[PDB]
């Protein structure tokens, strides 16, 4: 049981390079539109406090160098959707897959294809933290990198990368250009809200450990759902809903461990610690596997 | 600092399924050859104690169903090399990347593209353990999934999946069909040697910690490589080879910390513990980041 990402081939066939002036970053080429972060039009001076509509109107179609591999594509139009720039090109991407743009909720996961200069560099899995950051690996020039999920050769794009907070976590937008969280595409040091742990995900991961023969954390006790949430919120865990309980059903039936039994086990682990032991190799309670993630991988 | 796979699409373009009777696994289609585990020719009952040479004499080119998607590729030749079947087909794969077959060393990492019925399913990073197993995630129908590294648009194929040991780790061959480790493609309970900590990767991790300013563990002493190997074995840590010292070179140069000085720092960590302190936030020493992986992320 490892953190598994979706195969990235369908998304690699879409990453291009977008250059405006001195600024370079990645774009996503679907059909005859190239999507990228709008701050590619900014100078270093602009980025301190940019007026984007104002800065964009002074731009021409020919200010934008879009390169797909070696081939350069000609921009025949440009418009802005929130923090995302849409560049119209005169050529449709033949590798465009069946796609959709979604906005994911906190706690859900996606694969991140990290690109630099329009070249895919690596893929890994991430979750939308409850404070709307993501704990990624992104260096300089990774803006435009997108996150996504795949459902029967339909790619749901849910994230485009824009910034690293001073704490080392990352922030970005959906493909409509709306940031996840209270962040703004300005060159300013920005803090996030207090992060919390994704509870339904930690439980899904405990189930995965049992399905794989780890049971040392289990116990005899049970807890009411409200009493578990009292302890949970004390340790900065998100509360557990009845929906979350049903989402976990399969894993409960698969293992024969009732959700509320699994909540007693997790409750003790938060009160007692792990005593130096490990679960599925981790010394920490892991919260970036969703129940579906676990289900898909174990069956 | 996280586990990060290579992009998988260059390998996706080469996954097909190979079927004999009712045994289906995955195969690897490069030019006009398809590579897959030879036990595809076995019925489940022959797998218990197969005679691959006897079994192969009775199969013919028309016993092999190779499908790219729902599309059949006609098999026009077949040979067996070690534990892999090599099926010559009548179409060169137009998505064939530039590629090589390489046999990796324990400690090295690669990406795995888990496949089922010739359809990619997921991708993740593995390290070859010193006991020649890997801690993968494979289900039924995963055999023939491959592991690979990419350097400068060149895919180096290094692993092909054959089995799950009772302990739940996995084992397989290089792309010439030679098992990593003392395992055999028989349907049988097999046991790997005791695992050990991958020292070269632990040292890579300490370099990573220094690059990011976490360097409390740097000590004032040095060591010889023979002495470090001897003590490390006493803590269940792999000895270092000359090649291990060399692939540590760029990280040694970037930090100014000589390799044998960093060994003495690790030796002190081994004999005195971490004293509740952490390194890169963690209390455990991480051993599945090669020096390449550390640089690749900096
Ligand atoms: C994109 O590459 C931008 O073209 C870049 C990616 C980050 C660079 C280092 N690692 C990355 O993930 N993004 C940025 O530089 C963004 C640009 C904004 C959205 C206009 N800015 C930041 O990530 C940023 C700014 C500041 C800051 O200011 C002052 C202070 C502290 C942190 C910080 N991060
Ligand atoms: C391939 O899918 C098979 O073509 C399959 C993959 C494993 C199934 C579960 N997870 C996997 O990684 N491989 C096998 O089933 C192989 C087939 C051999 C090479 C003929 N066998 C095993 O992995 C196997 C057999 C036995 C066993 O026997 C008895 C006892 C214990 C473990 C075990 N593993």
């Amino acid at each position: 049981f490892r953190k598994m990402a979706f195969p990235s081939g369908k998304v690699e066939g879409c990453m291009v390079q977008v250059t405006c002036g001195t600024t370079t970053l990645n774009g996503l080429w679907l059909d005859d539109v190239v999507y990228c972060p709008r701050h590619v039009i900014c100078t270093s001076e602009d980025m301190l406090n940019p007026n984007y509509e104002d800065l964009l109107i002074r731009k021409s179609n020919h200010n934008f160098l879009v390169q797909a591999g070696n081939v350069q594509l000609r921009v025949i139009g440009h418009s802005m959707q929130n923090c995302v720039l849409k560049l119209k090109v005169d050529t449709a991407n033949p590798k465009t897959p069946k796609y959709k743009f979604v906005r994911i909720q906190p706690g859900q996961t996606f694969s991140v294809l990290a690109c630099y200069n329009g070249s895919p560099s690596g893929v890994y899995q991430c979750a939308m933290r409850p404070n709307f950051t993501i704990k990624g690996s992104f260096l300089n020039g990774s803006c435009g990198s997108v996150g996504f999920n795949i459902d029967y050769d339909c790619v749901s794009f849910c994230y485009m990368h824009h910034m690293e907070l001073p704490t080392g976590v990352h922030a970005g937008t959906d493909l409509e250009g709306n940031f996840y969280g209270p962040f703004v595409d300005r060159q300013t040091a920005q803090a996030a809200g207090t992060d919390t742990t994704i509870t339904v995900n930690v439980l899904a991961w405990l189930y995965a450990a049992v399905i794989n023969g780890d049971r040392w954390f289990l116990n005899r006790f049970t807890t009411t759902l409200n009493d578990f949430n009292l302890v949970a919120m004390k340790y900065n865990y998100e509360p557990l809903t009845q929906d979350h309980v049903d989402i976990l059903g399969p894993l409960s039936a698969q293992t024969g461990i009732a959700v509320l039994d699994m909540c007693a086990s997790l409750k003790e682990l938060l009160q007692n610690g792990m005593n130096g032991r490990t679960i599925l190799g981790s010394a920490l309670l892991e919260d970036e596997f969703t129940p579906f993630d676990v289900v898909r991988q174990c069956s």
